[PDB]
């Protein structure tokens, strides 16, 4: 038993991280087969970032301006191109450690593991949810750009995130592995507002079920509610509306615990209206929303990879 | 910026995880050079676990009773011995993915990453602290035994923990890699009291520094205190005493923020005496004690 924010084992992704230097800037790249993917702002100087013309900046670059190093072995770049906001450097050698992999664009509220990297070397791994406003609350210092987020399915690494930038508010934004930003953000150093961030309601309910499975039951009650009625109070507290799709997703945790989904909503309704009254749930004094229902099932069932 | 609970990359350790079976039981083993390390209760039946005689049980076993699988490469066992609560299976093949490594016995309050494994396959990785009463609050299901905890410095894996059991309270206990339990626990299915647990004061202070580095300043006050005054309050609130060694280890964080250690103690004393008033620090409504000063320095500096 026990419940912890758990990241996927990072070994498959560690062997794909390289260092990409383009004169002034060094960040991280992903080496899959004979292509290195990295944020295209590697080609910007400091002052370029205010209003970069990326097509013009790319045209002034030659392959020899791209120093790619895997370990203390330099990779010979034989071409460069640009897919949306991701640079793609063609290299002379395919990565022998290339795992089976997919590129995937995740949805708000889904989670993934971040392998935080500096100078191409992995530094640590942690779990992250894509917020409803398409930001993530990670831990990223200068030079962390190009770090990637991923999920693992047995043997297949599904890459879903590449880190590009920290907003002035200190939250983080990036792209899928096709270079498309999550959310409305752009890769230029301008002030950019993230929309209103809401709480991932379906993830809070999944975590409450995690709590019951692990022995925390005090918040359970004997009250009913409809989906519509729960949503009327959820919006007051800046919770995402709960849909029938979410109820269906939570089905298996309902069955394992014998607590109907709408009964668990009635328990959350009372937690939002009356607070915790100084009590904790799974060692936390706040309602946690960065566990998906699949996250809980996996951690309380022990799936391996 | 930002501040997260962060595990070490697990790749070097993934390459050492193997599956160990002995008749009934299957659990995880750690394969370094030509030795596989695993909990000795792999040789128990469930009837055995109430009061196992490990000496006698081991005598009934031969090398060929031990099934060791690395992927599905089958390792041949050519020797076995018991060291404290750990079995050492000598195998005919050195692990070619053996990293540079050390065996280390950590101190209460220190942190480490856990690679939770089942049937020898990695499932997930997360960061844990060794509580002052020598339990850990992990996530372990049946079959996770033999999962290991470790820190990584540059290229060297320091193994500090192997998981053996869940106590009736739902907390977890285990050994160093020489088979010595942390705390008073023994590997039998009996009710066993862990001590009174306490909050790791030096870790809370390091985490308050992390908050100031990340912009949280509301808890900084105009008071100060002394080491002795603070420690009087620490004891009333079941916090570990604060020593000069702890002050020294906080020195680098004090230098970066310009907040002297005893001024941060005065902030914490105020938080303990008046509570947090429903406010948050770094996304938490509780005082967080599972970051060491080194954890904070490393995450706020980018060590790889
Ligand atoms: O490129 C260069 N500098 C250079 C400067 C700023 C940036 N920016 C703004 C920006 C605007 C659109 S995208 C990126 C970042 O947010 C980089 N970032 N990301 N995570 C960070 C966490 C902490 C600190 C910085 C972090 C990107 C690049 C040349 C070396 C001079
Ligand atoms: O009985 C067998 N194995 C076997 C069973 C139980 C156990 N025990 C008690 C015990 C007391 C001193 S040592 C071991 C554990 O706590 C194992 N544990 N650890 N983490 C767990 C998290 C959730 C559930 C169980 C967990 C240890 C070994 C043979 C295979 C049939």
């Amino acid at each position: 038993s026990g419940f912890r924010k758990m990241a996927f084992p990072s070994g498959k992704v560690e062997g794909c991280m390289v260092q990409v230097t383009c004169g002034t800037t060094t960040l991280n790249g992903l080496w899959l087969d004979d292509v290195v993917y990295c944020p295209r702002h590697v080609i910007c100087t400091s002052e370029d970032m205010l209003n970069p013309n990326y097509e013009d900046l790319l045209i002034r670059k030659s392959n020899h301006n791209f120093l790619v190093q895997a370990g203390n072995v330099q990779l010979r770049v034989i071409g460069h191109s640009m897919q949306n906001c991701v640079l793609k450097l063609k290299v002379d050698t395919a990565n022998p450690k290339t795992p089976k992999y997919k590129f995937v664009r995740i949805q708000p509220g889904q989670t993934f593991s971040v392998l935080a990297c500096y100078n191409g070397s992995p530094s640590g791994v942690y779990q992250c949810a894509m917020r409803p406003n398409f930001t993530i609350k990670g831990s990223f210092l200068n030079g962390s750009c190009g770090s990637v987020g991923f999920n693992i399915d047995y043997d297949c690494v599904s890459f879903c995130y590449m880190h590009h930038m920290e907003l002035p508010t200190g939250v983080h934004a990036g792209t899928d592995l096709e270079g498309n930003f999550y959310g409305p953000f752009v890769d230029r150093q301008t002030a950019q507002a993230a929309g209103t961030d809401t709480t991932i309601t379906v993830n809070v309910l999944a975590w409450l079920y995690a709590a019951v499975i692990n022995g925390d039951r005090w918040f359970l009650n004997r009250f009913t509610t409809t989906l519509n009625d729960f949503n009327l109070v959820a919006m007051k507290y800046n919770y995402e509306p709960l849909t029938q799709d979410h109820v269906d997703i939570l089905g298996p945790l309902s069955a394992q615990t014998g607590i109907a989904v709408l009964d668990m909503c009635a328990s959350l309704k009372e937690l939002l209206q009356n607070g915790m009254n100084g009590r904790t749930i799974l060692g936390s004094a706040l309602l946690e929303d960065e566990f998906t229902p699949f996250d809980v099932v996996r951690q309380c069932s022990g799936v391996t990879f």
